[PDB]
């Protein structure tokens, strides 16, 4: 499978720069595959069989492609990625201006590592709510271009930096994106104002707020001697998202299935949607109790240069497959029947499948199976996982959405 | 006017991974513009009118321009920069084979900020030395493909990694550039070997020894939602280099004129060549007295995140023009003479100028006068150092000016 | 407006020292607005136009106007305060006789400032549970007079007392009510069977159990040189409650509206109640996602002595207006479209509106803006609010309540 995959993998991290623009990438390849748009505060016709999605706040976003089997006898097969990741939000009152320059004070969204973002060709990209004509309306944006960045302090004014100091994230992270005047005048609406312009032909009569993030714009490539590796932001968890749409887009057979792909994960849908798809009683109970949720979020690869950080016995390999996740503490749901069935699954796939529990001195209500594909450095700016990986996860993910049983 | 030189700036940039490679470009270059090549070990005539370059290591360059009159009578108008830029260096045995990757051990040279290079596509360049059927070879390779990366570790792993640690340069920067295990020889001078059949079609009996840097592949670019700013590897201090370059192939006048770029700053040449030039006794001491040395190396403007790192009353703009450095300490050669010919050279150039001196609380064995002057910066020894997109066309104007110019103190 | 708003707060702050004292006095005003109690264990005849109200616990309390559009096609207008706010409670067993005092063993409710608590005029409210005539029976008491004082250590005997101490809730807050004989033996209880007879004209057979707060006996009170300003215990959070109840009373307009005062805030109910009022699960989904809830809840004004706890872009002004509060790590939920609408909502109804966002170094799906007034020592006894902002609450409020779109 390519090659092909791992350049759908690029593309599409390519196009989502965002949560919103990531749902927006989800919906306009669901709707290339036939899967009609639902909107939650509308009526649902329904027909059985029956390819849907449904959003909620344009930034998550919920597949739905039902069977011929009723769900109370075969249950669902779901697949579960989010949408969102660490990054760097602009505020409501952003401007700042010292020293001939123009800022943009952030927030950080997320665990995020700060020293990666320092010293990166950053754009910005996100949802804008403005007035126009009288009306409130919300668009999405992307500048494209590299407008900000974060810049380090020179370590000759900063000599003992290699020995570590705590960034504060306040004073250090927000982005030079200009150079004022001055005295001259500094409206960033007014330059969101223009992006509505340039990138939409919309004029606004104002501009309300927005969630805006910055981002590299340098796109995701493969790397290493041999290819075996592909580097990127936004890995962490756009990788799970692309990879059970392929899943669910190129899966054979007539299996309940859905793929749920929720934001602020990083930091109620899936339970409304459900309770709709079915008449309500029993049936929720009933079909619910007969699914498999499997949760695809990143893992650690066993780090060489920090290998005393995992368990010796559970050193996850980038390229050796899909990871499952234990955690006795419910950090992770898997138990014996979902990790014993995952693991059924590779072997009929020929996946290779790998183990990771930490170092032990570090809702629905459906069964649960946590895996992921094993990285590097989450949640930098830029994360490293394996070019052989995509392919092995997107099998099994389409075996388990083909799977006529289920524990 | 101002983007050709920005667009030539990023086109060196990418062909000048290491020292040896900036040499290369500079000396390409410069024969593309009539200068022609000395070897220091044979015999020099020099006419005067003459252009001529030199080359020490294939990392060190000095570029002369010979004018009407007698360096004797009208003095060197010398321009000075350097190659090199902190890097991380392939050791010398380096396969490293661990958890089922190889690695390339590396040692840090400069005064290289160490966070940058983690999450970076990385490529590897240098020279490399070889036998050959059977003699001893030099060449110069570039694997141009990102073949390595230095990833950092999971801040599920490092929860407190936003407060600072140590970074070992020993443990944590060595790259891995691909998949072992299961197996399997891994040699680094094979994999040489490959590059250079590859590269240059030549196959070798056996690679010896070699000094290569790990390099950024994302190019130089124009960054800034006014594309105020231009980011990249190696500002430090290639821009200068650029810089000197085309103020002297484009100068005016006649005039005496040297552009030095020298290996290793961030760690006899130069003297040694200008001695060549002139009869001997007295004329060199003569000479050098009516001499000038700009040597221009990347100031700090003042960063708005850490604007107390400067002093308030000396804050260099990006965008701002050339910043005259003064250190009465000597750790700029700058004096009042120097400083105040640049000043004047900058006012009649119609250049804007700066100045810089540290906070209060933070050549030269050929004798020549000298201003210390740059390009103001930020990140200086990042993996991605920022800097004006007007300053250049500011340098090449005011070096342009310097390189014409019939009179010195 | 304003003055007689402000006496408003005020009485009612003053007829409130408890949530069940809150809820008592949300419940009498309502019911005299014709607003009908509707028992949780009853089955429910809800009617167009209708005005119920609800209760758990006697300290949570959801009030409810039923306009003429279905809520399938309107969906609610919902404002979210909460009943509760830091402060001292009588443990189960509180007799604590030392030195020739009685005193009260007090546990620490929510993340009070301890300091404040000292050398105030306390009294004692909330709810008794006893036994009568075998039946048992809740019953709310308030004592009223000051009853009780936890005085400071003279400075003299603890002379580093301005350098600060960490004080120790188990030793230092249990208030002094009285004064003991020599073995005089005091019984919590039989004092507060003289209070029920006292307050109620009630005997108990035996006294059981209570949830009793000491409070500060210093009304709130309009303050400063121009009054500008109003201080007064628990303005977090009966400011909004207050300002909540104003609105819903005073709303125009026939559209489905919520208010929700819930208890615990400072440590299911708004679900059920919700469920309840509208037929299918699918019903409930679409009126919910076309529903907005402006969750009303004190936000931090910018103090001239500690200004740099505010970033200084987002520092909010007393008598500036509501506080639209903003975290991308949904420590508020506010996003751009319910920020956008309330900013619009705000600025078209004349009422000036800041934006608060921290420092960067410091449910039932519906969607939410985060809005507070400016206030200053939250969590203290004794908090300031402005003069001028409970007018602007109430007026935005009321704009909001009676607005037919929302986002
Ligand atoms: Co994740
Ligand atoms: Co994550
Ligand atoms: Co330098
Ligand atoms: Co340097
Ligand atoms: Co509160
Ligand atoms: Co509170």
């Amino acid at each position: 499978m390519r090659a092909e995959l791992n350049q759908g993998l690029i593309d599409f991290l390519k196009a989502s720069p965002t949560p919103f623009h990531a749902t927006a990438s989800l919906a306009r390849r669901l709707e290339a595959a036939g899967y009609r748009r639902l909107d939650e505060r509308d009526a649902w016709h329904t027909e059985t069989g029956g390819r849907y999605y449904v959003t909620r706040n344009d930034s998550s976003l919920i597949a739905i492609r039902l069977g011929r089997r009723s769900p109370l006898e075969s249950g669902f097969r779901l697949v579960g990625a989010h949408t969102d990741s660490p990054c760097l939000r602009v505020k409501p009152n952003p401007e700042i201006a010292r020293n001939g320059f123009l800022q943009l004070g952030v927030e950080v969204y997320g665990g995020a590592l700060f020293a990666p973002w320092f010293d990166r060709d950053l754009s910005l990209a996100g949802r804008v709510t403005f007035r126009a004509n009288g009306k409130l309306e919300s668009r999405l944006v992307d500048f494209r271009k590299a407008i900000a960045v974060i810049p380090n302090l020179a370590i000759h004014l900063n000599r003992a930096a290699n020995e570590g100091w705590p960034i504060n994230a306040q004073n250090e992270l927000p982005p030079i994106i200009a150079q004022l005047a001055p005295g001259e005048a500094a409206d960033f609406r007014l330059l969101l104002d223009e992006q509505l312009l340039r990138e939409h032909g919309i004029t606004a009569d104002v501009v309300l707020d927005y969630e805006l993030s910055f981002y590299d714009t340098q796109s995701a490539a493969v790397v290493g001697l041999n290819d075996e590796f592909i580097a990127g932001a936004r890995l962490d968890n756009l990788l799970s998202c692309h990879a059970g749409l392929e899943a669910l887009l190129n899966a054979e057979g007539d299996e309940n299935c859905i793929l749920v792909c929720t934001d602020h994960e990083e930091v109620p849908f899936l339970e409304q949607v459900l309770r709709r798809l079915l008449p309500e009683g029993d049936a929720f109970s009933r079909a619910i109790q007969r699914s498999l949720l499997v949760s695809a979020d990143n893992a650690h690869g066993v780090h060489p240069n920090y290998a005393d950080r995992h368990d010796a016995n559970h050193g996850p390999a980038l390229n050796g497959g899909p990871v499952i996740k234990i955690n006795s503490n419910q950090r992770y749901a898997t138990n014996s029947e979902t990790a014993g069935f995952f693991r059924h699954l590779c072997q009929d796939s020929e996946v290779p499948v790998q183990s990771f529990v930490t170092r032990s001195d570090m809702q629905v209500g459906v069964r649960t199976v946590d895996i992921g594909l094993p990285t590097f450095a989450m949640h930098s700016i830029r994360e490293l996982a394996g070019s052989h990986d995509l392919a092995h996860l997107v099998k099994v993910l389409g075996a388990f959405y083909a799977s006529s049983e289920l524990p």
